């Protein structure tokens, strides 16, 4: 709390953005909509309360690693406040809201799966290369521009690597997207971020990431005893989209591919403008509407 003090910004944030508007709820706290009364930039405000904070120490590693690792692909961080009790956490505005919502209400085709793995791997190759392990990649910690914008977001659990400390052991993410290693409690490093989104392209196919019907404790099990998870219908998909998962999925973490070795995958070749992703984002808000 002293440090978390001594990060925050000073000046009144009500009196720096007007125009105030929820368009969320409620995990970690309220999301709000806003505009720069000085530029006109429109921002994304959340709204934490520290009551329901549990670690703290989780808040300020979020608020340190998005500051030093700003990136296109990484939801643009803007300035912190701490009013009275809450913490309010300014953003860049993504109104095109999450990717859950696209792969739980639309079908997308192979080029919009492609061009969303490409962004997202841009994510990771820069994270990875500043010795940041993201550890909780999952649909839900993607958010889409109006434009087909894909940004990253949700550093809360993410842990820096050194040379002398690195891989890590604490068994940390949402069940559903964690690698075997993770789950086993081995040392693992960068390449469980390449798993986690191996299996956000599962979801981008199937809708849901292996064993979602499962309780976690199950998936735990499921994950660690089976390893590879097997498709529904893989004879559906391209021989080039079959192998692009296969080298995300592999249980062989030498063998399993880097995001540098992904971004060259053939796979990638076949991704379309971001603009394509645009009618997925108007079916999603006009299916939880
Ligand atoms: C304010 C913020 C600070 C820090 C961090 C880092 O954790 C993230 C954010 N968030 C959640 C951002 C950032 C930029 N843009 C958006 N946009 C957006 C979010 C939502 N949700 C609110 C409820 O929970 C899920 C996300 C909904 C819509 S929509 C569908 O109404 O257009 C848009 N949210």
């Amino acid at each position: 709390l002293e440090k978390l003090r001594s990060i925050v910004s000073v000046g009144d944030p009500k009196k720096k953005y007007t125009r105030f508007e929820k368009i969320g709820q409620g995990a970690s706290g309220t999301v709000y909509t806003a505009m720069d009364v000085a530029t006109g930039q429109e921002v994304a405000i959340k709204q934490m309360n520290l009551q329901q904070q549990p670690k703290k120490e989780l808040i300020i590693n979020e608020i340190l690693v998005m500051r030093e690792n700003k990136n296109p692909n990484i939801v643009n961080y803007l300035d912190s406040y701490l009013v009275g009790d809450e913490l309010w956490v300014v953003m860049e505005y993504l109104a095109g809201g999450s990717l859950t919502d696209v792969v739980t209400e639309t079908c997308m085709d192979e080029g919009q799966i492609a061009a969303v793995c490409r962004e997202c791997l841009q994510a990771l190759e820069f994270l990875h290369s500043n010795q940041v392990i993201h550890r909780n990649i999952k649909s839900d910690n993607i958010l889409l521009g109006m434009d087909g914008s894909v940004k990253l977001t949700d550093f809360g659990f993410c842990a820096q690597i050194t040379p002398e400390q690195s891989k890590r052991s604490e068994m940390v993410g949402t069940p559903y997207w964690m690698a075997p290693e993770v789950v086993t409690r081995k040392a693992y490093g960068p390449k469980v971020d390449i798993w986690s989104l191996g299996i956000m392209a599962i979801e981008m196919i199937e809708g849901e990431p292996p064993y979602l019907n499962e309780n976690p404790l199950r998936a735990l099990y499921l994950i660690a005893t089976n390893g590879t998870p097997e498709l529904q219908n893989p004879e559906k998909l391209s021989a080039i989209f079959r192998d692009f998962l296969n080298r995300c999925l592999d249980m062989d973490v030498e063998k399993r591919g880097s995001a540098k070795e992904l971004l060259q995958h053939q796979f990638l070749k076949i991704a379309k403008p971001l603009s394509s992703l645009t009618p997925l984002i108007a079916a999603a808000k006009e299916a939880t509407k």
